């Protein structure tokens, strides 16, 4: 019996938050918060500017249905992970704070906060050894020495392994010239992104009726859109071209990269105001090859269709399977048994490269293992 | 077999403005319009929100470059329709009045307006017969008694197969019930809609760079992304329930239809709204479902990676050949030439399902042909 046989099995999406960070998103009244209602015998957790329509409804009237989502202990408890682990057959978790981290926090407070927060994932962690790896947290309201050496401690702090971070930067988007020294420090720390979507689009865009939708258009169409526009404006701003060891891991499998990267390319060929400025030159990188050099793609994509466009853009050596525990708990069946949510992404693996395959292997934990230095 | 070694190629994704259109747009102060301008020998086109910074410089400072795009002979002439055609070896062109088609008229007049722009079609597909049918306009701003007239008079009107429309309707989106009883008559009269984009994204959007960008962010990522939210908004409301016998081809394979699916499926399937109102179960007709009965895809993709995900998700009988003529013209070369934009399609169904299989023939026109009924 090897390696082959029983394989190793990774998750490098899956989310928590710590005590002191529930305990901040308590203390709060504007987004982000988590507040208890008298209906719903757990808290309920708001994240969304979609989700706010209905809080300034069960805040003037108790009969109105719960707003934002259930804060349950699958997002605070660590025996929770594990027994969510075990229940899947899930060998070793890259765990990660949750949308939005710290990017609302005070510029003042935010470092320190930081710290305790890095500090609690790496003792985390340290309760399961060999199991248990992180994507650390920066605070990006922060002026850049704080960053500087957030950065300096994550790269000496035991178990961590990357960063995870959202779409927005320091507020002006991640094509903003001043992120460069942020990427660049990141890039020689070894410190692999884990880019991550939460603001999503206008709440405008989703129309009038969109609450009879629950939380289906922003969920399903704002993150992965927003992720493929932030990575899309990283790209024509030539961040990976100027900071070539950068590694990237996209959520959602790039969103909807892979099946927009045809597109891209075209019209940037067929741009006027790119060519006349000498933009589109011979020797250009591609989004293929940024795809193919210093973007990896998280698994997490609900099905064959879309996991086999993200093979083909990527390479099924540089696809790493995830579950995005714990945002889609089953209703209707024991949250201590088996998730629909994660059969539904083990069913696109093994639809899209074969069960027990080479490629299956990889995408299941090997890749991971590899790219994340995961001993 | 004579018929499988010189099979029928069809386009059913090109545009043009006949004279009487251009002459509307060119009496307009504002989206869209079209007027000349010294520094430039073609008058400019003028349809996104996102030109109107560039726009405004041009009026007010004569060294500022031309805003927009150049309004060409490609856009207004048959000739060159039919030029474009016999250089790409096109056979069959489905022409439709481009982006915004009637979107800005007033109610009063909008029926006249339309029935004029529709007959013209007609016409000119009736210059050279049988190479030539088109997508009819309608008067979506005219009160529906007029709407109706003009679904009557296009169900009649020589080389008409369908009609196009944009994502927005009636001004509220495709989720308004009130365009239900013109799906309904659409449906009766068997026509055929297209769904094209035209409003992108809100602008804000692309952030405070944008304009280094050129056109790419808008085109590349807005377009398609319209689309997707349009048909997900008109899925998750239930019209293609409500209104089985509708068909719809959508643009730009579905914009990312393909590649979302399975996330919007599994989104519906954890939504806590969505369950709680029993809207979840084994007898919803799901978007695969839409996708493999009602809708359509064309193939303008300009990848193998992407193509294969909406045959994946559409099935080959239900893909489509188009070029998007004359959008996106070479910029380096001679634009009565060969375009890159045909050619990178065409690649892209070669390679995805192999030159002259059986398969390529039925995307690149046996498709349309039978769909739209071109025989
Ligand atoms: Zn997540
Ligand atoms: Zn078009």
């Amino acid at each position: 019996s090897m390696a082959t046989s029983n394989p190793t099995v990774v998750d490098i999406h899956t989310h928590m938050y710590p005590p002191q960070y529930i305990k901040i998103l308590e203390s709060r009244t504007t987004i982000p918060l988590v507040r208890k209602f008298p209906q719903a015998p757990e808290p309920r957790l708001i994240l969304l500017e979609a989700e706010l329509g209905d809080l300034e409804k069960a805040i003037n009237d108790p009969s109105a249905k719960p707003p934002g989502r259930p804060l349950t202990s699958h997002f605070a408890s660590l025996d929770q992970k594990i027994h969510f682990m075990d229940t899947h057959r899930i060998d070793i978790s890259v765990i990660s704070l949750a949308n939005p981290w710290l990017d609302f926090v005070h510029a003042s407070h935010a470092g320190d906060i930081a710290e305790s927060v890095n500090d609690e994932f790496s003792d985390m962690c340290g309760k399961h050894h060999g199991r248990l790896f992180f994507f650390g947290t920066l605070p990006l309201t922060a002026p850049l020495e704080t960053l500087l050496a957030s950065i300096s401690h994550l790269a000496a702090l035991k178990y961590c392994r990357g960063v995870i971070l959202g779409t927005s930067g320091l507020g002006k988007g991640l094509d903003d010239p001043h992120l460069i020294p942020i990427f660049e420090a990141l890039a020689a720390a070894n410190l692999t992104i884990f880019l991550h979507p939460h603001y999503g689009l206008p709440n405008d865009v989703w129309g009038p009726r969109a609450g009879e939708y629950g939380h289906v258009l922003p969920l399903a169409l704002g993150f992965p859109m927003e992720t493929t526009i932030a990575v899309a404006r990283m790209y024509l701003a030539g961040v990976f071209d100027q900071v070539r060891d950068l590694r990237m891991v996209l959520a959602h499998s790039g969103g909807t990269l892979p099946f927009l990267a045809g597109r891209i390319e075209s019209c940037i060929f067929h741009d006027g105001q790119l060519v006349r400025q000498g933009k589109v030159g011979e020797n250009r990188r591609t989004v293929w090859d940024v795809l193919k050099e210093q973007v990896y793609l998280d698994a997490v994509i609900y099905s064959e269709v879309g996991l086999k466009a993200a093979i083909d853009a990527s390479g099924s050596d540089r696809l790493m399977f995830g579950t995005d525990h714990p945002f889609f708990p089953p209703i209707t069946t024991d949250e201590q048994g088996q998730w629909e949510s994660v059969s539904l992404n083990a069913q696109a693996v093994a639809e899209a490269v074969g069960e027990g395959s080479a490629e299956a292997r990889a995408i299941m934990g090997s890749n991971a293992i590899r790219v994340l230095r995961l001993e």
